């Protein structure tokens, strides 16, 4: 199994971009954290199988919301947590 760290920029707030990414999690059950960086991007962190953690991928950045992505990246890592919900930070 697998983890991402993803870092995201454009209209990715509104009034809860972080929210929607947290039930994109949920509804395909990742348990990871998400965050808004003093450099103003969102950041999102999960451990889960490949598909499921590429499927979120693609849901972040199609932007599917009216917040939407405009720059995106992604690291990869083998690093499970043991994590168990999906969590916010109140950043």
């Amino acid at each position: 199994m697998l983890q991402y760290r993803i870092i995201v920029d454009g209209r990715v707030q509104g009034v809860g971009f972080r929210y929607f990414v947290q039930m994109e999690a949920d509804k395909r059950k990742l348990a990871g954290w998400v965050k808004n960086r003093d450099d103003g991007r969102v950041e999102i962190l999960a451990e889960g199988p490949e598909n499921a953690l590429q499927s979120f991928v693609e849901a972040v950045k199609n932007g599917s919301p009216f917040s939407k992505v405009t720059d995106i990246s992604v690291t990869e890592s083998r690093s499970l947590e043991g994590h168990h919900r999906f969590s916010i930070v109140y950043s």
